[PDB]
């Protein structure tokens, strides 16, 4: 997990 990985899912959902 990285700040990116959290944001990817933040933009997806």
């Amino acid at each position: 997990e990285d700040p990116a990985v959290d944001l990817l899912k933040n933009y997806m959902q």
